[PDB]
């Protein structure tokens, strides 16, 4: 993830120009080398066309250049990059928005689940891992570097997000698919026999619990649907075709044919086909979006921290689990104990953001007073 | 499902060049029987224009020729087919959006549903039983593939969704409708009648069980509107009608006409229409895009594992309320158990990944010691 | 509705090219009427052309064609029809996802409301009555066919959804606006007055009964909604302008000038304007997609099946909430009761979608043994 | 509102075409004085250029104009306006969809909160009628008809919306913003102490009534929300300077020059720019529509009826939480009490919508003996 | 944020136009710098090569003119523009929708929480307080203005959002992550100690507490989140490119050339390339929409109003916890206590809005008395 928000907070002058200076995740680094290639292909039919051809060959050339140039279009291509790409960043927005938080279901289980006592730590502890651990199984299903990361069972063992007890009872459960799904199964049982042992004093908080749990389930499931169903082949293929067709056509109709034949559009023979180079930056940067976005779980610059997210996510829960298990900062009076209408004073640099309230877009009507009176 | 996320994880050099040497949810193997049969029509108008036709046939074919290729436009038919083609796949992600999956629900029956004894098993199986059973009826309602498994309820008794007891209690209860939604009411009769036996402890409990059994109720409802409801048969045939005469044109209005008329644009007769058929290619693939995703449950390369599922669901749910009922790895202290801030280890090939926390954007904005003064 | 789900089940040689073969539902239906008007005013101005002007006349229509066949554009037509398709099109499948459906409310009200004697029959049935009661209410306020057939609150009553009780309550509660929601109110008590009376055993299910209950009052709200603000009069306006514009434009700018003039495009005077006529079947195609869909519950072909859903809502909810209140299939050990991987076989025209299980997109990634090593 | 929905329930000859005959709510309405000032612009520069230039001038201006109508475009406008347009028309949809309805609250109001004499009439209508004031409060914040008719806090009283002991309490508690808030917090107390009174029997249905009164709290800050961020005043300049600069341009542009030049296109001076005319329909027309509905809570013929849904929220409340309290139908035996497949008769205008049930997609496949037999 | 909803209240002569004289938050603001920049450039390359270039580099420079306005495009930028701008307001609008608001939670507070004593308005100020706190830390993680008026937590503690005490457990507890979730935990623990002290009479109501504040959660990490993940930054960057590669070509394509020459579309030089700047008003200002509303939390004229919410957030909330615990109007019949159908009355100037309801769109069909008949 390449965060630039800072840098455009606000519409200052040349505000998305300024971001033309980045190298991290930029469309310098995913198209380079596809416009090296571009480039060297387009020089070398220049090339051939300048030294190799003969006068006859040169002049079919040239008839082939101008039908070629002729068959240019950019209307379909922009329209289905627009429509793909756009499906693109829909489905990877909607798989961060299924990445799974413990933060509703450890808040839950630090309040619900009593003792401060070994059991009781012990227990807040177990339920809020195995939130942990199953989120970690399909994210290393999904994603390459949390797969890098914790590329067997034995590593999330190694790493604690699995005790050895815990993986001796996967293996038993082993069944030929994915089995992320068994953390949420052993997360129900304990919190039942959490509620049968005095641990949890009331069914309504359990139910709130197993609540919080089916929710990062489904989102699991969700990130298991995104990795599983692709966008299909043939969608993908059928851009792919639209934009390279579209450049392997510029690769003869976009040259710059023999100045001396004075031919409409080819009055003089700048070396470098700059436009068309600029067409190559927007159309394939386009694709680049795409074959990005696409899948946001690898390792491109603008993928998703997803081993960041493993981190804190343990960090977090466990502190609140943990430490935070009925440890309340002192309550006394605040500072507005007796002030009906707390005004919060403002800094120098923020003084000027004071705003009145909006009362509503009806506030200023004017009105006579024969006007405002209810009619019988 | 043609599965291509682990091919697209990096914006690598040509990542979308490669998935065209692919042949399985291909768009070779979706359109080349359309294309050869274009191949063949068009090559038959060159064939009788070249030897058939008189001179005054040819410069009337001619003529037509031109005016055919006047009347050849990429606007609408992109437009269209970009509005059609992107409502099949939002269609599409949510007929897989609402296929059910019983993981919530089977949480729940492991831990609710209480008794290790052979009643307690039974009623857990039976609950997990139901939910798979209706999720089946109304696939087998809706996927080619899962009919042909099961094309009749005697099959679904063969194969241990349904009980010989259960398929004679459906046929006593035959409507003149698709009878899916039985299930749903023998789980809630059979939920009920265990709360009143003691096997659920408290309604609360009860209440969650049926919530998450009308959610797979509802989701197998809208299951049944996409299968019933087609995308309107004119918008369909609009498209159609759009994208085929679009290439009917192009069977006359992109033919090589004669070199020695010297007509513009038809100075060399290059025998094969090379751009033609690359807008084949395109606009008939992005057409096939539909075709293929229209009814996601049939048997496209690209259409959803129906019987996949259907295995994998019956599979994993029994495990769940019968195997892992009440049957949890021992809790132990885990492995940060005295380490208040946890930092598990990455691997070599995962050490790039390990971030710094973004803090906000607002994080490093530079404040004078003036302009952070509270002002009175 | 025009089913044909069948028919597109796999993308198949030519699948949208035979449901060009369709008539009900179909655009030829749709737009005959308007094509032969658009044919014979065309043929007119022709007739009018060629007979009636004089050679000066000629020469000024001339002009007029080729001025008039200056001004046909395709953009603005089909951008604008494009997106208010799509807004006709998202408005008719929410309006289809607003339709009640009892079967959520049906499960629970035949789980929770106890008793097999008279008293619990007459209860049951009386609330899933007053759910079908309120539907059929918005029903006949909102679609044509429903209203054709209960045209009176007596035709209700003489058809069952009504008791002569219950309308004459309806008749005391009158108010001058839809009375569809009395039936939630009547509900809402009739299940307190059931709870207060020991036939509710527990205040949490009257809760899910009342929230299911409500759900239903959503949808018809809804239903009403779209009854009630049509999509903007000026939206429909400005599109229906611009559609019957380019075809008046058309009347004359594709008519085929006098081929002795030998203007530029107008050589040859074939009779039919086959192109134009198939950009009018396009485009007024395209337009009738919106005209069908714009009410969805008239009597076009592709309007929703209301009264079908009606009877069938009724039939399936005095089903289940009489006949299969606590009658329930034998609980007995199903076929894998002592199998731990239950494997449902498959037929002989199913075999081929056995599928293994995609564990997940990072599956086969390949380390060497020192990338797998954590790091100190 | 104006509702054409009956209008437009089939897809009849001319269906779009009949709503031309519409003014209230139309195109002609909204921009006859715009077209007007075109047309009079328009008709003033045609008059100088005829007879106040000289001869120079005129060859100056004829230029000039053909520069002009080189510049006219069409793709930019039309995409702006289409992307505009429909984000206006999603946010006047999602203002609809946010605006509160009492009915789910009254039933629940009806239904739990006990006692038919004087304190349980009135607390039930206090309680309802907090419901209606918070709306109210909202309404009139946004919603120019509304405020019209509650000028002042004292017109809410003099309608009986607020007690002077209402009005009292709520300018004691007078915050520099918009108090449309306080009614959910009074509702709120209030419930509270019915329960503790033992007027509502159980905290599961207060839970439900609070559910259901801040639901209608989240629409009405949507309601402020809407009124308070507009959309962009950058984005609505851009599209507004689009527009008018097609049409300023167009004053020059389409000028028709003098036919004794015969320049190309302007061989006939019609006097009429018929098609230019066409053109401002459209594109001001579909302006139009987001004028109209940018602020849907005016007093365009197509903006909300705010007031008539204040009216009949309160009616209708009142009447289910008082009148209706309690007060059921006589429970009997429906019609088809002994009937297990009850089949509502149909009218003869009705008869030919009695449909066969649509069993599913995958009903009608044929498969041999053999391959539905299960394989080993 | 620049509210103009009542200026467009009803769609008036020039509305829009109207709109385009407003200074703040404006096109003219947003663009002037680069209009201007754009300005000297232009006017530089027209001086240039009017004074500095010879005859034979006029000429070249002639001819690279009209090869770049054979090269300017507005079918990509529009198209891209459309798509990228559409995805910023979608965010935008979401942004805003997860802006936390404390009314639900407030509202659950007053009344859940009991005592009038010291206590309890501690506990209850507390509870609201820490919701509030929670707010306050995200919203400086993400919003320039908040984080300028609390630069730090100091800041916090002598604003009051923060006790020392709170301030001093935030210190302990510190991660090296963005501890916002801190008051989540807190309002939890804190809500289960008062639960069983008596505070809070029932574990439902605390259900629902926890509910609503974990609502607020999950709107704080969706701030969280539109902070961190930036829209990607090559598909920024790859519109930026269209826009700025158009006005850059514009530089030289756009140059008025000499007239003396008499080229095509050169007849006349007009020293302002007019229409230039228009579309450079109309595609700079259309990019600098997305350039202000991508980060809608800066101190843009259109950002939203952070502090003003934060202020208002936190008085609202007080004062509803605290002053208007148990605090209601007195309860006495209303203005309509023995009026069955109510009809509060209308001002003169809201009199027209007296609307007959609508009741259905098939209310006004007509049917014969044989049609309407029951067949057998
Ligand atoms: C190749 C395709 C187009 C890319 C062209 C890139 C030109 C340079 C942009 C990158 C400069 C970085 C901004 C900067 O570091 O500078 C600092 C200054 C503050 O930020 C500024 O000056 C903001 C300058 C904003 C540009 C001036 C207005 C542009 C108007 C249209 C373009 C035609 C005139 C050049
Ligand atoms: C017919 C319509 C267009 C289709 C043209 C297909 C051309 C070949 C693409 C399929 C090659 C498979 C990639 C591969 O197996 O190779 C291996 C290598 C690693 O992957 C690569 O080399 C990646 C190569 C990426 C292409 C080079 C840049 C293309 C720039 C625009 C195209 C114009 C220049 C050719
Ligand atoms: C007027 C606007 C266009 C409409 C043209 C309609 C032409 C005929 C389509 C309707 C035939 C029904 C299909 C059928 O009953 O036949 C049976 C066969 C199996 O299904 C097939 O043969 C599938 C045939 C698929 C067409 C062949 C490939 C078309 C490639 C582009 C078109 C240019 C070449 C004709
Ligand atoms: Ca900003
Ligand atoms: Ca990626
Ligand atoms: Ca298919
Ligand atoms: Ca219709
Ligand atoms: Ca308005």
């Amino acid at each position: 993830t390449i965060t630039y928000t800072s840098q455009v907070a606000n519409a200052r002058l040349g505000s998305f120009s300024r971001l033309l200076l980045c190298w991290r995740g930029s469309i310098y680094k995913l198209l380079y080398g596809e416009f090296l290639i571009f480039l060297l292909c387009y020089y070398i039919i220049r090339f051939i066309y300048r030294l190799a051809l003969t006068e006859e060959q040169q002049l079919m050339f040239e008839k082939l250049t101008l039908y070629c140039d002729s068959y240019i279009q950019l209307i379909p291509i922009s329209f289905v990059l627009g429509f793909y790409v756009t499906l693109v960043v829909t489905r990877w927005w909607n798989q961060y928005e299924n990445l799974p938080w413990p933060d509703r279901l450890m808040s839950l289980v630090s309040g619900f689940v009593e003792g401060k006592d070994e059991q009781g730590r012990l227990l807040r502890r177990t339920l809020i891992r195995y939130a942990n651990l199953g989120n970690v199984l399909i994210l290393r299903s999904v994603s390459t570097a949390v797969y890098k990361r914790f590329p067997s069972a034995q590593h999330l063992v190694q790493a604690g997000f699995m005790t050895p007890a815990e993986h001796k009872q996967l293996e038993k459960l082993s069944l030929p698919h994915n089995m992320f799904w068994v953390p949420w199964v052993w997360f129900a049982n304990l919190s039942m026999k959490a509620w049968l042992g005095g641990r949890i004093r009331d069914p309504i908080l359990l139910q709130s619990l197993l609540n919080e749990m089916n929710t990062l389930r489904t989102q699991c499931g969700h990130l298991y649907a995104y990795d599983w169903i692709s966008i299909p082949l043939v969608y993908t293929q059928v851009v792919t075709v639209a934009v390279y067709s579209f450049f392997l056509t510029c690769l003869v109709g976009r040259q710059f044919l023999n100045p001396a034949k004075a031919y409409p559009g080819h009055e003089l023979d700048l070396v470098v086909p700059v436009f068309t180079f600029l067409q190559f930056f927007f159309y394939v940067g386009w694709l680049k979006v795409a074959e990005q976005l696409i899948n946001p779980f690898g390792e491109d610059d603008d993928d998703f921290e997803t081993n960041w997210i493993v981190d804190r996510n343990l960090q977090v829960s466990l502190l609140a689990v943990d430490e935070m298990h009925q440890d309340l900062p002192r309550m006394e009076p605040d500072m507005y104990w007796n002030k009906p209408e707390p005004q919060p004073p403002y800094t120098a640099a923020s003084a000027q953001f004071r705003r009145a309230s909006f009362m509503g877009s009806t506030f200023n009507i004017s009105l006579n007073k024969e006007e405002m009176e209810f009619q019988p």
